[PDB]
């Protein structure tokens, strides 16, 4: 169909074209070889016993190195310009994939974007580099052949694909009677053996009844039945060969019988002949080949329109350009309903939640739903289905996107740590902007000092996967220090299990508390001493707050509070 | 491979030595094929000589003609051959089968077993059919190219073939060590596309930082790495390819080198090095051909264990001299604990239920659990784990089994009606035993002759599948009929549907009144008018008999008799 991809190829038309003349260069070796007999079957033996026959030898072992020398000359281009497709492919792939919203990554299909980005565009680059060698290689290779046909031999060439032909059609004739006569009998195959089904079927009721003696001269009948039925199978199916290799040779019979002396053909034969026969032999492979280049095509092409498709997608979208430097402003959800994009049910109905500046809220619902959904609500990776939520006397729809992200930050226990140094990962797209000495500064008042001096790099060590791999309250005082170093404004925490972990429980509490002393602390902690420090505790069974207030307050007004709180101890 | 089963198989000996020798003549038929080519080449076309040409021709088509018959013969015969091991198989089988025990036919797998009937019996004889054309066939047609090139050429023979070894096991050793490069290549590969997979399932925490380019830089680097690792994929495969081309050219060269370099070899004519490289690449097809034969016998004689175990397997024990003309005496359980094969709770606990001569016991339970085993019980289709049931005043494993079987019949809803007619299916494996008068007068005292009356031909149909297709209420009747005629002194009725139908629930219950006015008879029932009609009501839960007397009793006392008496109205 219609590929637009050529001018991702159009640089690389050099290299191409290298590859297609070195494949070009390739078949004619092998049509040259083909064509090497001839000289060797005339003279080399029947001239004389040595003469031409020391010279093909060395002709054939020169063209072997040729050939093998085209192909991998040929192989190395191809791939070198698939290579560069795929790339710019995937570059400009993973580019959109930037800016595209979470709605793809939200359980779309998540394991299969690893497919997309590169088994399935390497794919397109194979199906369409096979393509390529397949029809220009074997395009040549029928030509070279053909021209060996008709210049060795004119007249042999246009009988013998004149018959061709001929024995095309028989041979699919022919096929089409025993396959359809194949499969009608196989509907009586199928009738006896549900007969033979049916009757042992009726086990319990054989051996109730009478005894076996009638079962047994019936099944015997029914296995003589299928027995000449599988006769009948064997004897069709098996005559196909004896049919097709007669046919076969009707035609080599007739080819022969043409070459019978007359003042057509022989006139110039000698030992040419097999030569024919030989092209014609191997020219039988790549027609075969040539068929399935169109099919490889569309499936290759098939795979590009998946991705176009997935490119073609509307990135995220950022009309608003409303910028912010601080957002000390407070934050407030005023009857925001949110839908979850795939779900029918309404993950969140109307919400009323006011976030003070400069205070602590925390959300404390035990339902599962809607609970981390307000992490993302609050910083647009959803769209606001309905209601406003209005930040420092703005709604986020009206703030620039990017300005968003940079104000809020969020810390939570799931956290991926990029494969990086972990000066790079504290800092994260800010290096240029936060000197080593704001990172070393940031990760002791988190009290992560201890983990990058037990490293031995420190400061520059490979924290990523594949290096340092880190145990995850140490990525939780990372991301702690990411928070502290960026200094946001506002602070989302989930901490989705307490842990008491040993000697590091203490710690990473100490950096919640330094980090949330100031700031807006949006918090989803199971922990009873932050429910506690909170200035406002919410608890949503997914539709609204059912209870605002303080902690003792709420376990004043018990509702669903106070269960909540038996399972917090 | 200890297969043995060769008395199956000694009878048809003679089919089998046929298709052998004709098997054996076919192959010889390619043999003198590829002869005919030296007189062709040789001294056909470069000879001035005419008339030998016109003889090829000729001769190949008859060679075709002999060719195919030869092919035909031995496809017929060697499907005779197997169609008979079929057969005796399939019938022994079937046999024991019928003779297995009720737990083997455990509801382990109902479909394998036509299989095991249809697929794994016939999958031994084409497996071994298979194996013995491929031996015979391509073991013929080696040896006779081997006295081919022996006859041609005493020399060049030797020198191609203890070459041949030496390229094969050059290209074992090269394919080897590119299969080895590539194997490591891809751990590499696969480590290198998990940081890809690792940054793309990074972007929810992308893009809550700035990220952008230093994440796309960063999958940029990794970006390269399956380019360039990627062209290792695809740079060492494809110089696999040439080289072992090239070797194999090599020796392409090596003996046409011998072929002149020698004053000695001198003696090829034209066409007989054409002839010998014609049968090398000829052979190298039944070669590989052989070496399969091993895989296909074992994987054939695999299947025949599974058929063996099949047929070697404990049929249901008989271990039981005691014969019972008419089972007068009452039916009595005593304690009698039964557990499914294969199943760890106990399906029945110790039951002591006792059934007088003559009077009605009905069964009573939503569930079925116990309840239906019960009824399987006394008819020794599964044995008993623990206790005895005293009929007549001994057990019933003590009692003969064939004799026992006749002594109860099962009425059902769900009754296999067999293929035959239906004055056959009345007086299955009894028509001998039973009149045709006395199976009318059965089907008349049945109150469903009416249903038999419009039918087409009367009680000669054919009723099973594949005929009148009957209707389920109307195979029940067919049962009553069954009972009818046999006039079993015990009888167990099912009656799990209850299905009201109209006009036909009527006649129905008058048969079932009919039949169970004399002799004793057992009713699992969910119909309150049986119920009522049962001299003792019995409730079972699947752990003891919970309740016990008079339906009116079994309501005057809770139990479980009541909620019973809820959904029977």
């Amino acid at each position: 169909t219609f590929r637009r991809l050529w001018p991702t190829i159009a640089p690389f038309k050099a290299g191409l074209i290298v590859a297609g003349v070195a494949l070009i260069l390739n078949a004619a070796s092998d049509t040259f070889m083909l064509s090497l007999l001839k000289p060797l079957l005339d003279d080399g033996f029947g001239k004389t016993d040595r003469s031409v026959l020391v010279w093909m030898p060395l002709v054939v072992i020169g063209l072997m190195i040729l050939r093998g020398i085209t192909s991998y000359v040929s192989s190395y281009c191809i791939s070198w310009v698939s290579g560069k497709v795929v790339m710019t492919m995937r570059r400009r792939l993973f580019g959109h994939m930037m800016g595209m919203p979470v709605s793809f990554f939200d359980k779309q299909s998540t394991g299969t974007l690893l497919s997309r980005i590169t088994y399935d565009s390497e794919q397109v680059a194979s199906s369409s580099s096979g393509a390529l060698i397949t029809v220009v290689r074997e395009g040549a290779s029928i030509i070279g052949l053909f021209i060996m046909m008709f210049y060795y031999s004119w007249q042999l060439s246009i009988i013998l694909i004149v018959l061709a032909p001929i024995v095309s059609i028989a041979i699919r004739v022919v096929s089409k009677r025993f396959r359809n006569i194949s499969k009608n009998m196989q509907n009586t195959m199928g009738q006896v053996t549900t007969s033979a089904e049916q009757m042992l079927k009726g086990h319990k009721e054989v051996l109730i009844f009478g005894g076996q003696e009638v079962e047994t001269k019936r099944f015997d009948k029914v296995s003589n039945r299928m027995r000449l039925q599988g006769m009948k199978m064997v004897s069709a199916s098996s005559i196909s060969d004896p049919i097709i290799q007669l046919i076969a040779s009707l035609a080599l019979a007739f080819v022969l019988y043409a070459a019978s002396f007359p003042s057509v053909m022989d006139s110039l034969t000698a030992g040419t002949i097999t030569v024919v026969f030989s092209s014609m032999i191997a020219l039988m492979r790549p027609l075969k080949s040539l068929t399935n280049v169109n099919a490889q095509f569309q499936r290759g092409m098939a795979a590009c329109q998946t991705l176009f498709t997935i490119l073609d997608s509307e990135q995220e979208k950022d009309e608003g350009k409303r910028v912010i430097e601080r957002a000390t402003g407070d934050v407030e959800f005023r009857n925001v309903t949110f839908t979850y994009p795939g779900r029918d049910v309404p993950a969140l109905r109307n919400i009323n939640l006011k976030i003070p500046a400069g205070k602590t809220v925390a959300l404390v619902g035990r339902s599962g739903s809607g609970k981390s959904t307000i992490a993302s609500l609050i910083t647009r990776f959803y769209d606001i289905d309905e209601g406003e939520i209005l930040m420092d006397g703005h709604d986020l729809r009206e703030y620039t996107l990017a300005s968003l992200r940079n104000q809020v930050a969020l810390v939570s226990q799931n956290v991926h740590l990029f494969n990086d140094t972990v000066a790079n990962n504290i800092a994260y797209a800010r290096t240029e902007q936060y000197s080593r000495e704001q990172i070393e500064e940031a990760a002791r008042m988190a009290y992560a000092m201890d983990f990058i001096n037990k490293m031995d790099n420190g400061l520059d060590t490979v924290i990523g996967e594949n290096g340092v791999l880190l145990s995850g309250g140490q990525r939780q005082r990372i991301a702690i220090a990411r928070a502290l170093l960026r200094d946001s404004p506002i602070l989302i925490l989930d901490e989705a299990t307490s842990a008491l972990d040993t000697e590091s429980e203490r710690a990473i509490q100490a950096a919640l508390d330094e980090l949330q002393k100031n700031r807006t602390s949006l918090v989803i902690a199971h922990r009873l001493s932050t429910i506690e420090k909170a200035d406002e505790i919410v608890v949503v069974e997914d539709g609204v707050i059912v209870e605002r207030g303080t902690h003792n307050d709420l376990l004043e007004h018990r509702g669903v509070y106070a269960q909540l709180h038996k399972m917090q101890f």
